[PDB]
Parts: C-alpha cells; structure tokens; sequence
C-alpha cells in the first residue's frame, strides 16, 4: 500500500540498532556495525539536529519498514558539501529494514514520499543524494524516484554519484499536462 513517514523518536533507537546490524544494511551503510550505545549516542534526534539531520521512520500498513533522514546540505559536518551556497538544498539517505522487501519498488515509494515531504517546505529548492558508485541498486531507485545523475563528487565517505531533483522538475512531473 502507501509508504508514509513519521519523525523518529528516542523510542525507535533500539529497533534502529537492530536494523543497522542486518547484513543487507551493513553492506551499504556505516562503512559501521554500530553498538547499541553508538546508535543511541549518534541517532538521538536531538544529536542529529546538531548536524542539521532529521530522522524518519518509514511506515507501511502500520508497520515500520525503514529508516530515512533528510539534511540541510549547507549545515552538514566538516568536509561535507563545502561548495554548497543554497540553504534550500536538502539531501536524503535511506534504508529498508527487511531483506525480503528489497527490489520490489518499496524504496522508490519511500524516496517519492520523502521528496514530496521535503518540497512541502516552501524554502526547499532542490533535493540531492550521494549513493556510492558501487551501489547501483540505490542509484536506479533514485532515478525511478525522479533524481538525475550529475557526476562524481568527493565526500568524506569517498567518491559518490551526486544526484539531484529540483523543485521545477518535481512540479513538471506532477502531471502529464
Ligand atoms: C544516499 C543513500 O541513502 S545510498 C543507499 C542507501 N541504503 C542502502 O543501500 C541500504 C540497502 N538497500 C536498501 O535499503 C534499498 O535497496 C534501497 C532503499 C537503496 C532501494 O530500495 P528498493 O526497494 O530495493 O529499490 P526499488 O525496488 O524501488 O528499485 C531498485 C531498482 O534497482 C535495480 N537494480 C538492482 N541492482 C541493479 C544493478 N546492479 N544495476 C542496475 N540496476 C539494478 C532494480 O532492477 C530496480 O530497477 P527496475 O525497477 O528498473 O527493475
Ligand atoms: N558515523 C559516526 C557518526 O556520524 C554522525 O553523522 C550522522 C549524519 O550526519 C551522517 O549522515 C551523512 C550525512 O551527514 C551526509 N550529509 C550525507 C551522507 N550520505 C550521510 O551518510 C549516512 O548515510 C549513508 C547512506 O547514504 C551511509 O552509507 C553512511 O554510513 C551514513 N553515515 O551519518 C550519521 C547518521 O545520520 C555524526 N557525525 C557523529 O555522531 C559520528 O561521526
Ligand atoms: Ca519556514
Ligand atoms: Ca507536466
């Protein structure tokens, strides 16, 4: 059915810890097999706020099915998005909790939901994402969700395929009119 997003709370941290240690997630996220204390210290919504990151839980049929986050690119940690000048740019990262639910279009639905959420903030001008060049499945998911590959950028987490979706693009693709 429909994928929706809710803010993540401190009550979700134990569940997130479990997720972040699932093998299909470890492959792409972290580098990193975080301990419970790691997840508690780093993903606490108030702590994430210090790097302009907002955490979400993705929901499907009343069940938590994934984690996502958005961030203000201009507000990111040292080394991150240092050429950015537009405070309207938001980036996203996300994961699906269940190995059995990968590759079935659920991630595309999640990304679409997150993109819509973000453009409902009228200050937001463009959404970006930075999948690993190795992560072809994530790249194709973002493409299906309306992102376009720009090129390769150097990040603190290595080279990334920089992908964007502008507000004008989102407007244009809302209808075939
Ligand atoms: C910036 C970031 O957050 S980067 C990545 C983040 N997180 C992760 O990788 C965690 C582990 N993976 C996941 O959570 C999920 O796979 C997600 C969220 C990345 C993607 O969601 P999914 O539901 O798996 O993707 P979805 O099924 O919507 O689309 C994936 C597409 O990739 C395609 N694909 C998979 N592998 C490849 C490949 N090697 N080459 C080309 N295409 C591929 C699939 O065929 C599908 O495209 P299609 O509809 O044209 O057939
Ligand atoms: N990883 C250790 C911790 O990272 C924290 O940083 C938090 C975020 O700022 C950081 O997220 C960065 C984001 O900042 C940056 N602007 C974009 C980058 N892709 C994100 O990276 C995140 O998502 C990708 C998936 O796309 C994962 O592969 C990666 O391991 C994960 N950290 O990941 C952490 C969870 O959101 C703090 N710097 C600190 O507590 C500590 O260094
Ligand atoms: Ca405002
Ligand atoms: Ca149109």
């Amino acid at each position: 059915d429909s994928v929706t997003l809710r803010l993540m709370t401190e009550h979700d941290l134990a569940m997130l810890y479990e997720w972040l240690n699932r093998s299909h997630i470890v492959e792409w996220w972290g580098g990193a097999r975080p301990t419970l204390a790691d997840v508690q210290e780093q993903y606490l919504p108030s702590v994430l706020a210090q790097e302009s990151v907002t955490p979400y839980i993705a929901m499907l049929n009343g069940e938590p099915i994934g984690y996502a986050q958005s961030y203000v690119a201009l507000g990111s940690g040292d080394g991150w998005w240092e050429e950015e000048t537009d405070p309207g740019v938001r980036g996203i990262d996300q994961l699906l909790a269940n190995a059995s639910q990968l590759g079935k279009g659920l991630g595309t639905k999640l990304v679409r939901a997150l993109v819509e959420l973000l453009f409902n903030d009228p200050e937001v001008t463009k959404i970006q994402t930075d999948p690993s060049p190795s992560n072809l499945r994530a790249i194709r998911c973002y493409e299906k969700a309306g992102f376009e590959r720009q090129g390769t950028v150097t990040t603190p987490d290595g080279p990334a395929v920089y992908m964007v979706q502008t507000r004008q693009a989102f407007e244009r693709t809302r209808s075939d009119a």
